């Protein structure tokens, strides 16, 4: 009943933390495989991650737990594990690797950095409480040491529980509604969209991220015209209407023209680019915010964990961002990727069984 | 009525921020003086300042806001601004220092770290949500930079609201129950440990704050014994009950003494180091925590943003830390202080009126 105590079911078909609706704070692990850590190893990971989140998303304490007493009050807790590219060559599964299971390929807007890039295995870590969320993952990283090295940590978050009613959008720290065009979790079109289907046999009833670090050049987004900032996107500032529409949830009409007879929504307008009109290849945007640091002379340090999650890379994630990557696309003299990294994401799994079983066991 | 819609009064006889009921989540930004900013420019900064958070903290955009859209939902935001020692020479007002605003004396435990340590002015920001906090941080800074350099800025976290019941005690990231024993808001003891009487005038209806940023040992404390835990404490780790009692708010009985005729709570039981008989001399403790980073092989760097608000530093602050100085204090085996600033707060302002008015006006 309390926002402390509410869970999220570990076990099922999926795993939790992708159709769940975003928690209030994240944290995404990436980490990198140890010389000696091959596919017996893994194995070993696996179950005792599996087992630490099976315990600590329904309140209780991991096997050595070190604070038991921060296990209770799950507050909605998920794990989401993912497998890198460089997970398959480890493990001596190269045959079980997706094609699209690769590093993204180059694009004009990328200031891509290692230290926020790349991973051989993604522990994804979503909470509503931060106190909860930070002992999970002392736990995890407790049980991973010793097969992995910690290649980066990105901790993200979106309004704290209460702030604003389930299912509202929230607001990015540009101020911009975030999150308004998505695949709705149990739909037809987001079953299609987001849990791979086709391909190697292990990852049916999983998913891919593609995990991009992004940031928001705030000292220049605060001197841009409001009125240039909506016309960027094709959507009102306060309202998130379409510039055709008067409500958030408007469908924005893509063929709409003005009275001197020019689109009503531009042609580089951020959601005429972005657009897909099949449903069923659109991705799921899942993105948390972050706000690292302060520069001497007052600059921010902020942006978006853009986390999209798509059964198949090549199809429904690419196309989209090669989309973005053209000249006339606004929003690219606002934010810079910094980071980029790709991860196949199992299915779930019930009791008796592991997370990654059906590619590892 | 919301959590989000909630609201602090900016304007009272004292700043908001340190009576308030601590919210989820706290920024302390540590501010250094521009060359050029002498009593004349504190003043239009604090005036900049003041009328920032009294519309930001009552959900409307500060003048010249970059992102109106990020004003609503203020979610009990509160700014507490304070003073250094330096700002009092900067400003030709060394006679208006009080004599106890000096840095800390050197302590055993201290590992201090310039980039942790001291500021000319302070603006401590709380509130129950991240995304308006980092928003009020933005404006914070779009105002402050022509006048100041940014020297640290200490990010931290308590529960999400909703988690645990309001004035439930909180645990803190080595588990441990963490502000049992406190001065309560609107009593006679904590106006008289809190705000200053005595000194110099403008001071009066003000406070100071001691902020040390305490690193956790979490790899040591993990390791050590349970029993050991509590015994070093002097209270049990799932109850909070002193080792005399059973449950958390019963009153430590420093005089109970075991079978065997040894003290039940131990000589150096941090909360026997640590107590102070008179409640009218005890200090504020209103902490954060912090959780930052994870090296290549997994070690954490987490631990408190422990805030001591008093009227006297001298006489409430450091008897306490130079009693808990002592060799056989156990928790130093676990606790390493990185980070030492302290900061007299001005009292509150009505409409008309701006913080620090009485000192800098
Ligand atoms: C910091 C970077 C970005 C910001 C601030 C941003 C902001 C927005 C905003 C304000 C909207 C309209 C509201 C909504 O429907 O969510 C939107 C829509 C969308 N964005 Fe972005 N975006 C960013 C990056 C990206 C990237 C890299 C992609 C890559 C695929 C992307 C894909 C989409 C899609 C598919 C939509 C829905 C458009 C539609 O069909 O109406 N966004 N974004
Ligand atoms: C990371 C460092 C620290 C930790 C983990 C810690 C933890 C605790 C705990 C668990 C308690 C008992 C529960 C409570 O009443 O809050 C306590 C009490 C207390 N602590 Fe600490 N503490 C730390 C540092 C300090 C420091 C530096 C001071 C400096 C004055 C201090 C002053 C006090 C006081 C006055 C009490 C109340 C004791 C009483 O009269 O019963 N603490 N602390």
């Amino acid at each position: 009943q309390t926002t402390g105590t509410a869970t999220e079911p570990f076990h099922g078909p999926h795993q939790a933390g992708i159709a769940t609706p975003p928690q209030a704070h994240a944290v995404f692990l990436g980490l990198d495989l140890r010389k000696g850590t091959g596919r017996k190893e893994l194995g070993r990971l696996m179950r005792l991650l599996t087992d630490d989140a099976r315990r600590l998303t329904q309140g209780r304490p991991a096997l050595a737990d070190p604070e038991p007493d921060l296990a209770p009050l799950p507050s909605r807790l998920t794990f989401t594990f993912g497998f890198g590219p460089g997970l398959f060559k480890a493990a001596g599964l190269e045959k079980q690797r997706p094609e699209g299971l690769r590093p993204l390929p180059p694009f004009k807007v990328d200031r891509l950095e290692d230290r926020w890039s790349g991973g051989d295995l993604l522990v994804q870590i979503c909470c509503d409480d931060p106190i909860t969320l930070a002992h999970a993952l002392r736990m995890t990283v407790k049980d991973a040491r010793a097969f992995t090295r910690v290649r980066w940590v990105q901790r993200g978050f979106r309004r704290s529980p209460g702030v604003q009613s389930s299912g509202a959008t929230q607001r990015n720290l540009m101020g911009q509604l975030d999150g308004t065009v998505n695949p709705v979790p149990g739909t037809a079109d987001f079953d299609q969209a987001v849990w791979v289907q086709d391909g190697p046999e292990w990852l049916r009833g999983g998913t891919t991220l593609v995990l991009r670090r992004i940031r928001m050049e705030l000292e220049k987004w605060d001197e841009a015209d409001p009125a240039g900032k909506e016309f960027a996107v094709g959507r009102r500032l306060t309202s998130g209407a379409p510039l055709t529409g008067r409500h958030e949830h408007d469908e924005p009409d893509f063929d709409a023209v003005d009275s001197a007879g020019f689109p009503v929504i531009a042609e580089n307008a951020h959601i005429r680019l972005a657009h897909v009109d099949s449903p069923r290849l659109r991705m799921l945007r899942r993105p948390y915010n972050y706000d690292e640091g302060l520069t001497a002379d007052g600059r921010s340090d902020a942006g978006l964990l853009f986390a999209a999650y798509q059964a198949d890379i090549d199809r429904q994630f690419i196309p989209v961002q090669r989309r973005l990557d053209e000249g006339g696309d606004l929003l690219n003299l606002w934010t810079t990727p910094i980071g980029s990294a790709v991860f196949a994401i199992p299915p779930g799994c019930d009791e008796n069984g592991w997370i990654g079983q059906g590619l590892l066991g």
